[PDB]
């Protein structure tokens, strides 16, 4: 029968992986303390006031 | 190796011990005066 060689063509319409939209980054408190450095084992301990009873 | 000398930062970021609202105060009939009396009107029949 008839044989013809044509090429194997590609295309992209569009479709992809379906991901997931972010949000939750711009919610939670983000970089109250910066200077890690300079800080003994990178870390900035945070005080809290005390209370007291009557 | 390298060794560098560091102090412990210590800073306040707003974070605090979780506290009651003052409310009830203002809501009972207070008076500033050892003691005091309070007189109740007299009533009658008829």
């Amino acid at each position: 029968a008839h044989i013809f060689v044509k090429p194997e063509l590609v295309a992209e319409i569009g479709v992809k992986q379906l991901q997931r939209e972010i949000v939750l980054p711009g919610l939670v408190w983000t970089n109250p303390l910066t200077d890690f450095g300079g800080s003994k084992n990178d870390t900035i301990t945070v005080r809290v006031p005390a209370i007291t009873t009557a």
